[PDB]
């Protein structure tokens, strides 16, 4: 038995104890690296909160079984130039990860997807406390952000995936691919990065209209 809740910024301390945990040990990507400790991601993971529009889950104990972290994002002014998030990161595992974000979205813009929408709703970090997976506590939790997208007239859910493990759960609940990127093809300076086992294969940004 569980409740699904709003995150506050006083939640912090919490939600990243419980992304310590879980997802910097096992998001296919940090569990590649061998992440450690790293300030920034703790940094990234809390920058979403204030836009008020994450969510726990909380089991009957009160403590964090799961959550999404969401964040809002404005399509580009038209005199934009991009910043790579990378530039700004000093810890070397983490900036790859960044440095491989910052590929994707110079590929691809989701908002040339959907040229009349200004703002999109952009689910950054999602994990689930490894005694509560197979659950549908993924599915509560995105169910959950529906419910903000529908109050503030938001259409479109955009999630960057990083393993086709993950894509899958996502397409469970009603997204479909709109970008993908294996990890064998992504050779920023001639090699690869990222080689993490074959079921993985490679990022997908997932979307669903709401
Ligand atoms: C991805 C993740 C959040 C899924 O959360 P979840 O609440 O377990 O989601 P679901 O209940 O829908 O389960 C998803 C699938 O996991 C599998 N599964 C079933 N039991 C499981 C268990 N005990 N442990 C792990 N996976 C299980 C099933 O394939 C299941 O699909 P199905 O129920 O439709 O058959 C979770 O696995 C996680 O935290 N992964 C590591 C962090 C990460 O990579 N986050 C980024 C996600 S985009
Ligand atoms: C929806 C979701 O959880 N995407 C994870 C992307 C990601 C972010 C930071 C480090 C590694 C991987």
């Amino acid at each position: 038995p569980y409740t699904i809740e709003l995150i506050q910024p006083e939640d912090g301390e919490a939600v990243i104890a419980m992304l310590k945990t879980f997802f910097f040990k096992d998001n296919p990507l940090n569990t590649f690296l061998d992440l450690g400790e790293c300030k920034e991601l703790e940094k990234y993971s809390l920058k979403p909160l204030p836009d008020n529009c994450s969510y726990k889950a909380v089991n009957k104990k009160g403590e964090i079984i799961g959550v999404f972290l969401n964040g809002l994002m404005r399509r580009p002014s038209p005199d934009d130039v991009p910043e790579k998030a990378a530039d700004s990161c000093e810890h070397p595992k983490f900036k790859k990860i960044l440095s491989l974000m910052d590929h994707v979205e110079e590929q691809f813009n989701i908002f040339d997807v959907y040229p009349d929408e200004e703002l999109i709703l952009d689910g950054k970090i999602l994990s689930v406390d490894t005694n509560y997976r197979g659950l549908g506590i993924a599915g509560r939790l995105t169910e959950r952000a529906y419910e903000y997208m529908r109050e503030n007239g938001i259409n479109v859910y955009h999630v960057l995936c990083s393993s086709h493990y993950s894509a899958r759960v996502m397409e469970k609940l009603g997204f479909h691919e709109v970008f993908r990127m294996q990890f064998a093809d992504y050779k920023p300076q001639g090699e690869v990065v990222f080689k993490p086992a074959a079921p993985h294969v490679g990022i997908q940004v997932m979307a669903k209209e709401v």
